């Protein structure tokens, strides 16, 4: 289909270059990744320090690249706990310039670590407006 071929167009030329998870009161970096975790069809792993759980909020800064233009680049993220959706996050970047490289900052604002580690999956849905480009998943260990 036209929408299904466009969604593959954007996906082929997309890249998550790096991602930072900082403490939002100190800017202190708690976890850095350079893998492309937007890559679907794979269960990625993320071993973040458990101190992230004590933080009031967390600043998530990522840098991505897109060959294809995107009118309204947004994210639908679901936090699964033991296979059921615990929370639903929504973030919107907006217009993406074709062949552009963009850094995007967002702010994520409980249960003990021993319970969450290995039992938290983050499903991130990649949208351009109403078109879904891809779906990736990351498993979280709180070391
Ligand atoms: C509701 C109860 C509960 C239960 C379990 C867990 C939580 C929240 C956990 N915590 C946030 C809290 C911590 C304590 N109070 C402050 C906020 S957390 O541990 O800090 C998470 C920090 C990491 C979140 N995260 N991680 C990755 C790896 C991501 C990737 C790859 N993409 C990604 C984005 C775009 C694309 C195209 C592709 C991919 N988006 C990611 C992302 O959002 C809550």
């Amino acid at each position: 289909s036209a929408k299904d071929e466009r969604a593959r167009e954007i996906l082929r030329g997309f890249k998550l270059n790096w991602m930072n998870l900082r403490d939002a009161e100190t800017g202190k970096i708690l976890w850095q990744g350079t893998e492309d975790l937007s890559v679907p069809g794979v269960e990625h792993e993320a071993r973040v320090p458990k101190k992230i759980l004590k933080c009031k909020a967390v600043s998530r800064e990522l840098n991505f690249s897109s060959t294809e233009q995107m009118e309204k680049f947004r994210l639908e993220q679901k936090v699964y706990f033991k296979g059921q959706c615990l929370e639903e996050w929504f973030f919107e970047f907006g217009f993406v310039i074709p062949n552009s490289t963009n850094t995007w900052q967002s702010l994520i604002e409980m249960m003990p670590a021993s319970v969450l580690t290995g039992n938290v999956i983050i499903e991130t849905k990649f949208f351009d407006d109403d078109l879904l480009v891809s779906t990736s998943r990351v498993r979280l260990f709180y070391v």
